[PDB]
């Protein structure tokens, strides 16, 4: 049967090719996922259908409802066989999905507009002209919620009371809240990402200080798939043949505007 | 039943304390793994025992025999039940035994004297006047000696058949080679060895360029482990609450010497 690949649309991951409407199937789309999910279905022998995860969300379980919703939930409630996406490995979703190894090493970055007198974390704490949030319902999100941290749980305190509301929908969206803010607010978003954006035109946003945890991000199954085991290697069989290094630079620097 | 860890003598995952003799047990050790592996203990709810790999060796499979070494053939054997260690996640152990997610992040990295006219992987294959190496039965060795990249394999077909044999049997043997060589001899190892190592007296020694490559350090268990599953939870808390990043702290910077 092919196999149902839940995914989604964020740069350089996943995108739309300009011209999509004239193409058809997995050939919609392009980009570092893209070109990781044809490898991995290579090395590991299966036919595969990309889809875009139908809520846009990465996965999060609703206390009180109990349901899982994003890529993780697509997983969980049998919609999607794998997930092949900038998914952080996280002990929740661990205990609800299978991840494979990472695929590509990473941890929650600060993007200023340059210029922002803002050098970290702990800059950003003890300071309140310069507002700053995360992208609404990820892993980067739960950090600073679960945070027992001193600097870390006072900036989740100040984010989740700002009003208006810090987080964005998407990263787009909050970098173009960082572009347009004038250098009164910066986000907190993923190293790998923040790296990407400071590639791209106009070229006005920059990573500063150091990232504020370490983690991964995984290729996930549902518990008990069958697909577990030949993804995890096919994972260490690329890293260790060159591939992530490649597809990184491909999606980052070949392509950089800067 | 209590547990038998296999781990290996390496600064600063494991040392024997200063006041040691009079000391026994898990008592005579200290390090960032046995840190982490208290840490571990109490969270999985077990009690251990340190044990130091017979060998002394990382873990490598015999061309002819086909019997794996180190800590790896501890567990493959069932000398021993858990290996809480620098051992690198890769593809080859992977099939024969189980690793959690990875506790620490790092990558193969150039160390020189200092003075020494080196800056990146490529200078050291440019020429012939300075010697290079890397550890034995680890995945460094393994990496040169099965990398196309074209730096990676003109340097591994030196290193192969260079007389004398440019490979040490520890880490200890390296970066005393390094150090008592005048700067003709550069040592190839991992990032989190070599940043600790610049930070030690006589501060002779320092890390040059980039990361070859991206890779983990993990716990290992033998395949179908009533561990396995805790562990791998226990280590992504572990992460997660911040402790990971307080003990590296402690055994890298909190003691650096430099
Ligand atoms: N990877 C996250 C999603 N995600 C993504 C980006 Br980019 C970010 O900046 N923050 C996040 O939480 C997850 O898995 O929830
Ligand atoms: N971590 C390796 C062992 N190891 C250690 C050091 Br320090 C190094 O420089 N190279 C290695 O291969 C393994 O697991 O084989
Ligand atoms: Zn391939
Ligand atoms: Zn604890
Ligand atoms: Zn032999």
């Amino acid at each position: 049967k092919t196999v149902v690949v839940t995914t989604i649309l964020e740069s350089p991951y996943v995108m739309m090719k300009k011209n999509h409407e004239m193409l058809e199937g997995n050939e919609r789309y392009e980009g570092y996922c893209v070109d990781l999910a044809a490898e991995i279905a290579k090395h590991c022998g299966f036919k595969y259908k990309l889809t875009i995860v139908g809520d846009g969300k990465y996965g999060a379980r609703d206390a009180d409802t109990k349901i899982w919703n994003g890529m993780v939930g697509e997983l969980v409630y049998g919609k999607a066989d794998i997930a092949i996406a900038p998914l952080t490995i996280t002990l929740v979703r661990e205990e609800v999905i299978d991840f494979s190894k990472p695929f590509m090493s990473l941890g929650i970055s600060i993007m200023i507009k340059k210029g922002t007198p803002i050098e970290s974390a702990e800059d950003l704490s003890k300071q309140t002209e310069i507002a700053y949030g995360t992208l609404d319902s990820g892993s980067t999100k739960e950090f600073f919620r679960r945070s027992k941290i001193a600097v870390f749980d006072k900036m989740w305190t100040y984010m989740r009371s700002a009003e208006p509301s810090v987080f964005v929908r998407t990263t787009a969206e909050g970098v173009a809240r960082v572009r347009k803010s004038k250098g009164k607010y910066a986000y907190l978003l993923e190293s790998t990402m923040n790296e990407y954006i400071e590639q791209r035109k106009p070229c006005d946003t920059m990573k500063v200080g150091g990232n504020l945890d370490s983690k991964g991000y995984g290729i996930a199954t549902p518990k008990g798939s069958s697909l577990g085991n030949a993804v995890n290697l096919a994972v260490l069989k690329l890293n260790e043949q060159g591939l992530l290094d490649k597809l990184k630079n491909k999606w980052w620097y070949d392509k950089g505007e800067c």
